[PDB]
DNA sequence: ATTATGACGCT
DNA sequence: AGCGTCATA
């Protein structure tokens, strides 16, 4: 009764850019705006690999992971922008710099957690309290929430989509108790007002549109964000969770999209997140371990405690390249040439990082894949990173992997390498 | 022959 | 430390 924690202590948002690499290319090239468009890496193998897709192109069935030649079969007029190539490899610098643009704007509203190149979580709890205090019992007008969906509404006793959005919002605001500064529903609502402001600033100052979710924790914020993409934000209330989760496939929840999620389904013989409520915490711990079990027990009730970390910068800087099929590296000088290419890009990015962010990486991780290995990385070794010098770093990387060569004579490399990866880690202030 | 990343958890 | 899992453009 008075003691069950309801996980409504925080207001958390997740802001995620719409079709992000496409928007970066569309800002740069106005000819691509309002068109079926995709961003592609490489070209020679089946037209290149698609890694981002405009919403116009999604209507034709184009997706990420698609080869551009196959995408062209679905959408003949699909426009394509190519990822930059430098030193023999895809180079994602334009998108990393566009990301920084957005992260720096978000950081004006609150401390953010960078969660990917195109999204960040925001803990808005403190900001909400302050916006509430200067509101002074003022109701929140629908005009302050022009792009907001309230999940689960309208409901109960118009066939257009913007009309439905407003009816839901009206029901939500009609039910609110703006008199209570400690009311979670009110706090989420004010949270949504702030996120409209944040999203407006992002679009105003970069030209990029985004979506967002507002809830009481990260997992619900992430889920909410996706519910009404693109260019809209969604509020998922604590009260909306039972209905939402009652038909929500388990795999849809962040962290459950892989093997653990499949095991929850198989072991418990269930399909939907809501079905998890019928197991005791000990039961879930018994199958999925102490941490996962407790996490699942709270999550299916809409409760999660993972904090929004104060980290705006990536904590690693890495360079990697696959060498598929018959391009696998089979000679020493080949291996060394590509270690140098990767190292030169790493040096460039590292030197820029040091000047911008007052830190130095101290560890170099070197990873390779060998032909005939199922897994993504075959071998991972670390060595000291003491100087931002590409030739030193590549020479060092070679030294850590020299012995992986199974060939008798030194000139050949066997079995051939299908992946090289250099990653700088363990930053210290400088 | 989706590729190029990046964070977190386990032992 | 090195490996595995999960995630995102
Ligand atoms: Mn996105
Ligand atoms: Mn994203
Ligand atoms: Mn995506």
């Amino acid at each position: 009764g008075p003691h069950m924690a309801t996980g409504q202590d925080r207001v958390v948002a997740l802001v995620d850019m719409d079709c992000f690499f496409v928007q970066v290319e569309q800002r740069q090239n106005p000819h691509l705006r309002n068109k079926p468009c995709a961003v592609v890496q490489y070209k020679s193998w089946k037209g290149g690999g698609i890694i981002a897709v405009s919403y116009e192109a999604r209507a034709f069935g184009v997706t990420r992971s698609m080869w551009a030649d196959d995408a062209k079969k679905l959408c003949p007029d699909l426009l394509l922008a190519q990822v930059r190539e430098s030193r023999g490899k895809a180079n994602l610098t334009k998108y990393r710099e566009a990301s920084v643009e957005v992260m720096e704007i978000m950081s004006r509203f609150a401390v953010i957690e960078r969660a990917s190149i195109d999204e960040a979580y925001v803990d808005l709890t403190s900001a909400v309290q302050e916006r509430l205090q200067k509101l002074q019992g003022q109701p929140i007008s629908a005009d302050l929430l022009p792009s907001t969906y309230i999940e689960g509404l309208p409901q109960g006793p118009t066939v257009q989509k913007e009309g439905m959005r407003k009816q839901g919002l009206f029901q939500w605001l009609d039910s609110l108790q703006i008199d209570n500064l400690t009311s979670p529903d009110l706090q989420l609502t004010v949270g949504a007002v702030i996120v409209e402001e944040m999203r407006a600033a992002i679009e105003r100052e970069t030209g990029f549109q985004c979506s967002a979710g507002i809830s009481h924790n990260k997992v619900l914020a992430k889920l909410a964000c996706g519910l009404n993409k693109p260019n809209r934000q969604t509020l998922v209330s604590h009260g909306s969770v039972p209905q939402l989760f009652s038909q929500m496939p388990i795999r849809k929840i962040r962290s459950l999209g892989g093997k653990l999620g499949a095991s929850v389904i198989e072991i418990l013989g269930i399909e939907y997140m809501g079905e998890l409520t019928q197991f005791t915490e000990s039961q879930l711990q018994s199958h999925f371990g102490e941490k996962n079990g407790s996490w699942l027990y709270a999550m299916c009730r809409g409760i999660e405690h993972d904090p929004v970390k104060p980290r705006q910068l990536p904590k690693t800087i890495g360079c990697s390249k696959n060498f598929p099929g018959k391009t696998a590296l089979a000679t020493r000088e080949q291996v060394q040439w590509w270690l140098l290419q990767l190292a030169q890009e790493l040096e460039e990015r590292l030197t820029k990082d040091r000047n911008d962010n007052d830190r130095v990486a101290t560890q170099l991780v070197v990873s390779i894949r060998v032909q005939g290995d199922k897994r993504l990385s075959s071998l991972r070794r670390c060595c000291a990173l003491t100087r931002y010098d590409a030739h030193k770093m590549s020479h060092d990387a070679f030294t850590v992997i020299k012995n992986c060569n199974t060939s008798g004579i030194q000139t050949e490399w066997s079995p051939p390498l299908t992946m090289l990866f250099l990653c700088a880690t363990k930053f210290s202030a400088s």
